[PDB]
Protein backbone atom coordinates (compact mmCIF):
# COMPACT_ATOMS: atom_id res chain seq x y z
CA UNK A 1 0.00 0.00 0.00
CA UNK A 2 2.15 2.59 -1.06
CA UNK A 3 -0.32 5.20 -1.24
CA UNK A 4 -1.26 6.60 2.22
CA UNK A 5 -5.33 5.77 1.66
CA UNK A 6 -6.45 3.04 -0.08
CA UNK A 7 -9.88 1.78 -1.32
CA UNK A 8 -11.25 -1.25 1.26
CA UNK A 9 -13.63 -2.21 -1.64
CA UNK A 10 -10.93 -2.14 -4.65
CA UNK A 11 -7.79 -1.01 -2.99
CA UNK A 12 -6.24 -0.31 -6.59
CA UNK A 13 -4.27 2.74 -5.32
CA UNK A 14 -4.40 4.73 -8.82
CA UNK A 15 -8.11 5.54 -7.92
CA UNK A 16 -6.95 6.96 -4.78
CA UNK A 17 -7.15 10.47 -6.83
CA UNK A 18 -11.11 9.55 -6.35
CA UNK A 19 -11.15 7.99 -2.91
CA UNK A 20 -13.52 9.41 -0.65
CA UNK A 21 -12.94 9.06 3.21
CA UNK A 22 -15.69 8.91 5.97
CA UNK A 23 -15.03 11.29 8.48
CA UNK A 24 -18.11 9.78 10.00
CA UNK A 25 -16.25 6.27 10.82
CA UNK A 26 -13.00 5.55 9.67
CA UNK A 27 -13.84 3.91 5.84
CA UNK A 28 -12.47 4.77 2.61
CA UNK A 29 -14.00 3.79 -0.93
CA UNK A 30 -14.17 5.18 -4.47
CA UNK A 31 -17.36 7.41 -5.79
CA UNK A 32 -18.00 4.93 -8.36
CA UNK A 33 -17.48 2.11 -6.47
CA UNK A 34 -19.96 2.31 -3.44
CA UNK A 35 -22.08 5.67 -3.97
CA UNK A 36 -23.98 6.63 -7.18
CA UNK A 37 -21.46 9.73 -7.73
CA UNK A 38 -18.79 8.97 -9.97
CA UNK A 39 -15.71 10.84 -11.75
CA UNK A 40 -17.29 13.94 -9.83
CA UNK A 41 -16.91 13.34 -6.04
CA UNK A 42 -20.08 14.50 -4.01
CA UNK A 43 -20.02 18.27 -1.97
CA UNK A 44 -19.48 17.62 1.94
CA UNK A 45 -18.39 14.20 3.35
CA UNK A 46 -20.01 11.32 2.12
CA UNK A 47 -20.66 8.98 5.32
CA UNK A 48 -21.58 5.17 4.83
CA UNK A 49 -24.94 4.13 6.16
CA UNK A 50 -24.01 2.56 9.20
CA UNK A 51 -21.91 5.76 10.47
CA UNK A 52 -25.42 7.54 9.72
CA UNK A 53 -27.43 5.72 12.12
CA UNK A 54 -24.92 6.90 15.04
CA UNK A 55 -26.17 10.32 14.06
ZN1 LIG B 1 -13.03 1.12 -4.64
ZN1 LIG C 1 -18.38 5.66 7.41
Amino acid sequence: AVDLYVCLLCGSGNDEDRLLLCDGCDDSYHTFCLIPPLHDVPKGDWRCPKCLAQE
